[PDB]
């Protein structure tokens, strides 16, 4: 048992609700949450941009110091750094920018960095600002993932329409 509510089970280890990922970190404050990263890890926007201005910059500050040691991050690629006041630890996470021309293959690739933790509150990768559709990027998650993940959903409309459409 864990402290995850009002999410519907999409599959034996798949979760899914509207929210604000955060406000449910807020108030989960998760072992892990998942940020929609750049190999940059600048978060300017999206739901990187709504994580760091939660963690008033301090996670844009970590994360300069960890670019500055070790260099950007590859797609479909993640490093863990600290959750600060929302998650003991916050795995960033790059899926693949379809408005940057990027592989939509690495999605996959993208996900599978989930399966190192056991459970993980995280967005739709490659979703939003990412440019992919989130009903493939769902599936690629369904079919890659094996952990247990509780997927939040800002937007209420494409919530519904992703569980409408789930297979
Ligand atoms: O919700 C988030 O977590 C981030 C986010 C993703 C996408 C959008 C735009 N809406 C859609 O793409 C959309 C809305 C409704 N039906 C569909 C069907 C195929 S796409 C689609 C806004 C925010």
């Amino acid at each position: 048992v864990n402290s995850f509510s009002g999410y519907l089970k999409l599959t034996d280890n798949v979760y899914i609700k509207n929210a604000d990922i955060v406000e449910e970190a807020k108030k989960v404050k998760p072992t892990v949450v998942v940020n929609a990263a750049n190999v940059y890890l600048k978060h300017g926007g999206g739901v990187a941009g709504a994580l760091n201005k939660a963690t008033n910059n301090a996670m844009q500050v970590e994360s300069d110091d960890y670019i500055a040691t070790n260099g950007p991050l590859k797609v479909g690629g993640s490093c863990v750094l600290s959750g600060h006041n929302l998650a003991k630890h916050c795995l960033h996470v790059v899926g693949p920018n379809v408005n940057k021309g990027e592989d939509i293959q690495l999605l996959k690739s993208a996900y599978e960095n989930f399966n190192q933790h056991e459970v993980l509150l995280a967005p739709l990768l490659s979703a939003g600002i990412f440019g992919a559709d989130p009903i493939h990027s769902l599936r690629v998650c369904v079919d890659t993932v094996r952990t247990n993940v509780y997927l939040a959903v800002f937007d209420k409309n494409l919530y519904d329409k992703l569980v409408s459409s789930f297979l």
